[PDB]
This record gives C-alpha cells, sequence and structure tokens, in this order.
C-alpha cells in the first residue's frame, strides 16, 4: 500500500483509509515548526531574458545559500529567487509507503538528482525539560516509533503528535539522504536533502546516528552490507 502527500490534507478520507491500513495512523499535520514554549545577498538581479534562457537566480554563489541561510521576500531576484525552498515548500515528489518491517516510509516518485531538497522535518520544538518529559510519556505509552530530531542546543523537534510526511523517513546505515540545517528569518529549521541520485521507486533514508533520539535501541532492518545492527539507545 502507498499514498500521495495530498491524501493527508483530507482528514475524513485519511481516517477511513487508516481504519483499513491503507494509510498511516492519524497525526496533526502542520507546515511550520510549533514552539511548545513560545540581510540581502549580493546576487545580480537576472534580466527577463536571462530568466527565459534558464539562468538560475541565487544559485551556487549566493551569499545566503553559501551560509545555508534562505533569502527573504526582499531578495534582489524577487520572485525568481531559487533560495527560498523551505518557505515556498518546494518539496520533492515522494510517496508514503508501507515497508516490510519498519512501519511506513518514504520513496521517490520520480528520479531525484543529488542534493535535492526533499522535505522539511517539522514538529513541536521542545527544550530539554519538555523533551525529557516526552521521552518518559512515550515510554509509558509503550510507543514503538520515535520522532525526536536534534535541532540546536536546547532545541529538539518532536514529530510524534504534530508534523508532516517527513516524519516517515526511515533510518539507514548506508543512506541516500542527509539533514541540513537552514536559517529562515533568523530561525533554524531542519530539512532532508538527497546525497546521490535517487532512482524513482527507491526508499528515501537518512542516518539517524547522533541526530535522532530513541530511548530503546532498536534492531536495524536497513539491509546494507555495512549495517551497524541498531539505531537509537
Ligand atoms: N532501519 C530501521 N530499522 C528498523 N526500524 C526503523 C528503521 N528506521 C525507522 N524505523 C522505525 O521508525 C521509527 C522512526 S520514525 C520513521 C517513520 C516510522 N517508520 C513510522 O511508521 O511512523 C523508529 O523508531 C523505528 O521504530
Ligand atoms: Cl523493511
Ligand atoms: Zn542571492
Ligand atoms: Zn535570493
Ligand atoms: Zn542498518
Amino acid at each position: 500500500p502507498s499514498c500521495v502527500m495530498d491524501d493527508f490534507r483530507d482528514p475524513q478520507r485519511w481516517k477511513e483509509c487508516a481504519k483499513q491500513g491503507k494509510m498511516p495512523c492519524y497525526f496533526d499535520l502542520i507546515e511550520e515548526n510549533v514552539y511548545l514554549t513560545e540581510m540581502q545577498c549580493e546576487c545580480t538581479p537576472l534580466s527577463k531574458d536571462e530568466r527565459a534562457q534558464g539562468e538560475i537566480a541565487c544559485g551556487e554563489d549566493c551569499l545566503n545559500r553559501l551560509l545555508m541561510i534562505e533569502c527573504s521576500s526582499r531578495c534582489p531576484n524577487g520572485d525568481y529567487c531559487s533560495n527560498r525552498r523551505f518557505q515556498r515548500k518546494q518539496h520533492a515528489d515522494v510517496e508514503v509507503i508501507l515497508t516490510e518491517k519498519k512501519g511506513w516510509g518514504l520513496r521517490a516518485a520520480k528520479d531525484l538528482p543529488s542534493n535535492t531538497f526533499v522535505l522539511e522535518y517539522c514538529g513541536e520544538v521542545l527544550d530539554h525539560k519538555e523533551f525529557k518529559a516526552r521521552v518518559k510519556e512515550y515510554a509509558r505509552n509503550k510507543n514503538i516509533h520515535y520522532y525526536f530530531m536534534a535541532l540546536k542546543n536546547d532545541e529538539i523537534i518532536d514529530a510524534t503528535q504534530k508534523g508532516n510526511c517527513s516524519r516517515f523517513m526511515n533510518h539507514s546505515c548506508e543512506p541516500n539522504c542527509e539533514t541540513q540545517k537552514w536559517t529562515v528569518n533568523g530561525q533554524l529549521r531542519v530539512g532532508f536533502f538527497t546525497t546521490k541520485l535517487v532512482p524513482s521507486g527507491s526508499e528515501l533514508t537518512f542516518d539517524y546516528q547522533f541526530q535522532r533520539y530513541g530511548k530503546e535501541a532498536q534492531k536495524c532492518f536497513c539491509g546494507s552490507a555495512n549495517c551497524r545492527g541498531y539505531l537509537g539507545g
């Protein structure tokens, strides 16, 4: 069984689909981080002609891009700016699929070039105390899957109760994706980016080590030749 990201925007169809196992269990779908406890680059504006020809606005040499800072609405290239991906939700084409042993996962629905933005990892942002309170509550609940992603000092993103389809990305010891932390309006965010060409139909994975927390070690079913046997601890 598989589904498209848009299926998750229809609550009643989702809830019926999940009742039949055609979709993952319900979560609260969100498109920006929620905090539980509450500048222009120097790129030359491209001409209309340069845009027509396919030239890229705020590409590899953009001073903002070079520091993993996204441009604002005030970018010299305005609408043309290609360095506003988190903000404009310029996601890769991906599907949510049921795996054999890992629960649900994500797979490329088209060929994805190397270094393609996949999705932002959204959820509830927690401080250390809230995080520890959540770990104990989830253990008490006998939860199987964990969704704690390190963001910064004293900031953890928890996608357990609220998030988007990024929360379905499974671990691999030999992954095809990586996290990258990007500054958007002075605020840090976390997103997934391919590290190689990902052929259509392949599962999208990243290495959880040092960035995902899980209270119990879980046996790894990644299947790589170099599998380390476990994720979390
Ligand atoms: N390589 C792997 N081997 C075994 N379980 C994995 C895995 N990668 C992810 N998981 C499972 O998924 C959790 C991370 S959340 C990833 C989405 C999850 N598969 C889901 O169905 O909602 C882990 O805590 C573990 O329970
Ligand atoms: Cl599996
Ligand atoms: Zn620029
Ligand atoms: Zn720009
Ligand atoms: Zn593994």
